[PDB]
């Protein structure tokens, strides 16, 4: 979920093509 789980590491590699 958006409110509880942030996602620092997940966005740093998935959003980087």
């Amino acid at each position: 979920n958006v409110h509880t789980f942030r996602g620092i590491n997940g966005h740093n590699s998935s959003s980087s093509l």
